C-alpha cells in the first residue's frame, strides 16, 4: 500500500524524507 515509499527507499536513505516525499502525490 506504500509503493511510493518502497520506491523512494531504494534511492534514498532517509525514511522521513521519503514519507514527506510521498506526502503529497499531487503536484501543486
Amino acid at each position: 500500500v506504500d509503493a511510493c515509499y518502497e520506491a523512494c527507499m531504494h534511492h534514498h536513505m532517509n525514511s522521513d524524507d521519503c514519507i514527506e516525499a510521498c506526502k503529497n502525490p499531487v503536484p501543486p
